[PDB]
DNA sequence: ATTCTGCATGGATTG
DNA sequence: AATCCATGCAGAATC
């Protein structure tokens, strides 16, 4: 059970837009890699084990990328976050799960 | 009249 | 001193 990122969740990613940024650093050393910038479906799964899936992407910006998981409104819903709160990846070893975590804010 | 969408921009932040 | 990333934004769909 590898965790590997954090992310407190900005405005933009607690609200209903339906997109949260993953840090380049982060998504580029811990998501898989993805040549095109449509992307891969990335299915994760929370605490009690609800598969969400979610469209990790990327688009140009400057000529470098921004990475970016869309369809995240319902599970983020579904663990009562706000912003402020943080949001946690982890792994599994044998094959690759990738695991959504999450805590709320003092 | 309201949500997708595919990016830009510039204060932060990092190197 | 360079490149993030939180959010603005303008057009296309959609209510």
């Amino acid at each position: 059970i590898v965790p590997l990122f954090e992310k407190t969740l900005s405005a933009s990613d607690a609200g209903r837009i339906g997109r949260l940024v993953l840090p380049k650093a982060c998504a580029e050393a811990y998501f898989p890699p993805i040549s095109q910038s449509e992307g891969i479906p990335l299915k994760i799964q929370d605490v009690r084990g609800r598969e969400w899936t979610f469209q990790f992407r990327y688009w140009p910006n400057n000529n470098s990328r921004m990475y970016v998981l869309e369809g995240v409104t319902p599970c983020i819903q579904s663990m009562m976050l706000q912003a402020g709160d943080t949001v946690t990846f982890s792994r599994v070893d044998p094959g690759g799960k990738l695991i959504m975590g999450s805590r709320k804010a003092a």
